[PDB]
């Protein structure tokens, strides 16, 4: 009966420990599976945003050529204003002075 | 003797299950931190690469619009610069005139 | 004359404004020249320490496998070191039974 | 008199002003080509900052990993020479208790 209860012992405190580990092991299944399907969706998520990045990027070259070209026309039309104002001004001194002249 | 016999024999069963239970356990444990860092990881690119489309798009618009302003302007401008040209002319045709008169 | 003055005076200022613009150009191309060379130096350190950044990355799920690998044996090993104890400290708690049982 | 004098001063007026209107073109495009070359040079810069600092953060844990792998390696082989002392002594033991029986 004591060999028996040897045995017994030592039987007993090794399936307490399986039954544990089962458990546990049940559990992290459960977790692993949950982040795997997560992360197969937030990899989707990732995946789309890059591509409308890219395709936003894209489009940036050529629109900020637009933008100074449109900048520079304005620019040059400015300054044409400019000119005109000043002849304006330079012709009214200058015949104002030829006037005199013929008095 | 066939009762220890019996013992021994479910004692290396029990054995040869748990060290393959604990092997398997230590495994599922390494997957799921994998799994739960590189969740982390591409959560963080999401986010990043969310940043970087919104700045995309913000300077695609801005883009856009300096181009309406400076098409817009031009437009403005080239209706007074037809303006001071018949100015121009008009002060030059008076002045010819006055020249003429004058003599 | 007073004439010749106003027709001097705005000659004097196109020709200033001239002098300067010149003088400002050449210092933009200067500039500009400097900028474009610093810019494709820059751009080929960039090139350079992305293909590097790439390969680290690449490389880097490979190389925790490894780790995880070889933190998996070594945990192995040490659950096969508690077994033997575990083994041995039974076959001694046996082996005294036995040895009361036979005198 | 005046009118000899007015036409080469016209005609002079004429060509600064033609000069002028050319040169301050092509000064707006040269001004506009420097700030966007400034602007690319800020960016790329920046960029090269943070693949830099990536590729840091990446190299890093690649040392780490490997030293992990090395001491991890190096725990197993104590571990596989303790295994055969303790295999060993459970052979001892049972020869030297079937011996005592």
């Amino acid at each position: 009966t004591k060999l028996a209860d040897v045995y017994q012992a030592e039987l007993r405190e090794l399936r307490l420990r399986l039954d544990q580990l089962t458990a546990n092991s049940a559990r992290l299944e459960v977790e692993r599976d949950n982040l795997a399907q997560d992360l197969a969706t937030v990899r989707q998520k990732l995946q789309d945003e890059t591509n409308l990045r890219l395709e936003a990027e894209n489009n940036l070259a050529a629109y900020r050529q637009e933008a100074d070209e449109a900048t520079l026309a304005r620019l040059d039309l400015e300054r044409k204003i400019e000119s005109l104002e000043e002849e304006i001004r330079f012709l009214r001194k200058i015949h104002e002075e030829e006037v005199r002249e013929l008095q």
